[PDB]
């Protein structure tokens, strides 16, 4: 084998996520937990999969460009192929969704985004669950999550509290798809 593609993102009251390019806030604690999410593994030796566009690649600082413990894959039809062994550049997302599938020590397929691979991960087979953080207030993003229909999900009940740093706020949220659950 089973294969889940679980979609990860921080929106704000907007569904922005982007602005100029970057993130509109920096948040820390809620960063260390993407890493230990899109990292852990329940079967030790095998990895994980982050599915990104060229955007997100480029916003990740180059002293972490490669994700740690993580494949990386980075969607794009311009740039040259990625010398690195943990990096691989897919033309689309079809062949790179195949690629994953291919590779047997992918444990789960982690789409960290830009809007259009969000969009394509949401109209994937593999799609499983979502994992939102939803931040307080307007950041005046430029670039926005996907339009999404959560009738196609089922929210995790757990009990969410209210974080805060630097005087931004924010909650977790999780859906798992209807057809899973
Ligand atoms: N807050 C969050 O959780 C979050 C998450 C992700 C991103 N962001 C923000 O959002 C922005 C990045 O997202 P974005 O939507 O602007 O860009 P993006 O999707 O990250 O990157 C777009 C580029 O990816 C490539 N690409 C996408 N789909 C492809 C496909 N199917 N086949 C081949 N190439 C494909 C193309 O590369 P070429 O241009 O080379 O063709 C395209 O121009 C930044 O501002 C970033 O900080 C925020
Ligand atoms: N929720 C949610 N938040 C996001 O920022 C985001 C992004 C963009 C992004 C994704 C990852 C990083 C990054 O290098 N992060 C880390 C930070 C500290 C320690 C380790 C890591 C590591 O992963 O190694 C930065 C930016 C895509 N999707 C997202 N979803």
């Amino acid at each position: 084998r089973t294969l889940h593609m679980n979609l990860i993102v921080a929106v704000d009251g907007c569904g922005g996520i982007g602005r100029n390019g970057g993130m509109p806030w920096f948040l820390p604690a809620e960063m260390a937990r993407f890493a230990k999410l899109t990292t852990l593994t329940t079967d030790s030796g095998k990895k994980n999969a982050v599915i990104m566009g060229r955007k997100v690649w480029e916003s990740i600082p180059p002293k972490f460009r490669p994700l740690k413990s993580r494949f990386n894959v980075v969607l794009s039809k311009k740039m040259k192929e990625e010398s690195n062994e943990n990096v691989v550049v897919a033309r689309s997302f079809e062949s790179a969704v195949s690629l994953l599938q291919d590779m047997e020590n992918i444990e789960t397929i982690w789409n960290i985004g830009g809007r259009e691979v969000y969009e394509l991960g949401l109209n994937s087979p593999f799609l499983h669950q979502m994992y939102i953080t939803r931040v307080e207030g307007d950041f005046l993003a430029d670039v926005f999550f996907p339009r999404v229909d959560y009738g196609r999900f089922i929210k995790s009940t757990e009990s969410e509290e209210m974080h805060e740093e630097k005087g931004i706020k924010y909650r977790y949220e999780i859906y798992t798809i209807k057809t899973d659950k």
